[PDB]
């Protein structure tokens, strides 16, 4: 199924899916706040990766954007109200932070819903705590 799920996303860079992950643990689509702009994304949490892709338009189903080794991926809650320099003075709703070291940046992700937002909240804390969890 990863393989499959990889074979359906086109432009894809670095390691495979199959090498690295053994779990789609969650997916989903999110509004990204990223160096000024608002694009909506696909994005898929697996064990050890966060991947975010462009869906298709209808006018394969996604184009690759972008990829975090969850291992060095820090996420920070943000509160309904807040605008600032990271949303660039958007009125961010159901909405968290997700640093990506690897280009010395963060994004703003935003769900439909409070109960989406804590979906993935929760996912993230998940995958953290079984990676770092003694294996059996
Ligand atoms: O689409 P354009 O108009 O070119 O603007 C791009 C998109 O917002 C990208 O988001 P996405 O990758 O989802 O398509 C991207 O990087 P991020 O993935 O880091 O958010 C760029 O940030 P910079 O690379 O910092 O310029 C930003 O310049």
């Amino acid at each position: 199924a990863l393989e499959q799920l990889q074979s359906h996303i086109e432009g894809w860079e670095g390691s495979n899916l199959t090498d690295i992950c053994t779990q789609l643990l969650l997916q989903g689509t999110l509004l990204k706040i990223s160096a000024g702009n608002i694009q909506e994304r696909a994005f898929f949490l697996f064990d050890n990766l966060l991947v975010y892709c462009k869906r298709k338009s209808r006018v394969s189903l996604y184009i690759f954007r972008g990829r975090i080794n969850t291992e060095v991926m820090e996420v920070e809650n943000v509160e309904d109200g807040t605008a600032d320099y990271h949303s660039n003075g958007y009125t961010v709703t159901n909405g968290w932070k997700i640093h990506n070291t690897a280009k010395n940046k963060w994004f703003v992700c935003m769900a439909k819903t409070a109960e989406e937002k804590q979906k993935w909240l929760d996912a993230i804390i998940r995958e953290r705590e079984q990676r770092e969890s003694l294996k059996l």
